[PDB]
């Protein structure tokens, strides 16, 4: 347990977790509690950061990656990707991202900034493409390894051991609803399963945006529109700034914290994700779009 | 009882601002000296002038210079600073109204307007002379406008004399030999140096130039050249992402680090805001040219 304000990290490894909590405040209002994990406060800007930790931490303790032998061999290129990069590099491992050349110059430029090799893929291939690259790349190199399996492997249980326990600790041990996207790479079966173990009843809602089913109680559909929408106003009303998944979250827990049974209780939901490596992309189009086309003060103005 | 937001629910994202990280830097130092990393690239909205932002409305509101939603801010900055002043001015339902000249990039346009701040953009020839031209006009216009540069020069000292400086000497156990940080304007350098005094630190302070005077003991001059290279050094050596301000502290932090007297000693300096605002800048450009020109995997290699 790393005591941020008595000591000095040893590596910035120690500084992922820990996150803030924070209640919903001029946006909420209903007669609930919203909790905000606010896991965009991570060092690299999102929840993967600790994925990418237990994956490095765990494979190396099973004996499966070894440090400046291993090749890291990761066939995506969103957090997942760039908190393997991030923290590969500080451990020393070369880390390979392959990603269709459709991906953004921008997540290209993220990923080579920690000395990634980043290798592209034809765009008519998609994503399988990279996937079908990075497995040629391993079959050819016998000390490359595939991250995704380990990905897949450590999620859940990274969040069983780490997040579930914090919001448990946060919340002085009242949760009566914890809410978090289906997608999986997410913290929403790993919380549930601490949740489970600490005796709580609380009801889980997966976010399941539009264009384990024991765990589950709800499953909540959020329009691809609100989610834009809402991440805008939550920026302009708490100063909490996230990416989609975030937006969609607040919209979802903003419902079902009007709903009468929960009057008086205590939601739960996760900010994935910082919202500035959005801003280039669709979810801040509209503003971007604004700004683009503001007037200039004529200089006659300004020389008196 | 000072709130513990590692433990609590915080009421506020103001809450969030500073209790900041520290970091060893350790791949990149090869000397027999330690340097310390302030992370203040780990605030909320991702530098040092959340502390500034903060200061600024707290200390204005409780000495009633700034009356909410009453009085409108008006800051001349296309940097940190405005970035700040528009996330905190939000919460508070401020309107606020920054000015920048026309050359500055969309993306920090796009920034702002995300926290609801009015952008007015001035002409590129006249620079931020220009924006503080204007600032000026925009107040002599509107009784209930202010001008937030007054409270900056009125705040910033003190507040990093009350939270920042503190913070670091409780982190190094008591224990400061130099302490590093860039003159430029906003920085942390008086206050800190104030604080340390007054905890009776015997440490150097070192101001860092590019190529309150009476607290320095030092000036050390770095050349742009050596703080693009180091910023780009940090990331794939230490996994610290920052911006050019950290890259020319921590070259500094480096040379001093391999002076005889500071063998066994601790070095601190301030890595004052988070890269990737910069990553389209060019401080980053040699990155950004290098993933533009990549090659792709011919179809034929992978189609199946
Ligand atoms: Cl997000
Ligand atoms: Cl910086």
């Amino acid at each position: 347990p790393f005591d941020k304000s008595r000591n000095v990290a040893q590596s910035i490894d120690q500084l992922i977790g820990q996150t803030p909590a924070l209640y919903l405040n001029k946006l909420n209002n209903t007669k609930a509690k919203v909790v905000l994990k606010m896991e965009c406060e991570n060092p690299m800007a999102s929840v993967k950061d600790r994925l990418g930790f237990a994956i490095y931490d765990k494979a190396e303790k099973e004996g499966k990656l070894i440090p400046g032998k291993s090749v890291v061999v990761e066939s995506s290129s969103g957090n997942t990707g760039v908190s393997l990069a991030h923290l590969g590099a500080i451990r020393g491992y070369k880390v390979i991202i392959t990603m269709p050349e459709s991906m953004s110059l921008e997540r290209r430029c993220l990923l080579r900034i920690f000395g990634a090799e980043v290798i592209l893929t034809p765009a008519a291939l998609g994503m399988k493409g990279a996937v079908t690259m990075a497995k040629k790349i391993v079959t050819a190199n016998p000390n490359a390894v595939l991250a995704d399996q380990f990905a897949t492997k450590y999620n859940a249980l990274i969040h069983e051991e780490t997040t579930g326990p914090e919001i448990w600790e946060q919340t002085n041990h009242n949760v009566d609803c914890f809410i978090a996207g289906v997608g999986t790479g997410g913290t929403l079966t790993g919380v549930a399963r601490a949740l489970k173990k600490m005796g709580s009843h609380a009801r889980i809602v997966a976010v399941e945006p539009m264009e384990d089913r024991s765990l589950i109680d709800e499953v909540f559909c959020v329009a691809g529109d609100d989610a834009i929408e809402t991440a805008l106003k939550l920026t302009r009303s708490d100063g909490v700034f996230c990416g989609f998944s975030g937006g969609a979250n607040v919209y979802a827990a903003l419902k079902i914290a009007e709903r009468p049974e929960m009057e008086g209780k205590t939601i739960v939901t996760i900010i994935p994700s910082f919202g500035e490596r959005y801003l280039s992309t669709a979810l801040y189009r509209s503003v971007r779009d604004e700004v683009s086309s503001l007037p200039v003060v004529d200089a006659s103005e300004l020389q008196d």
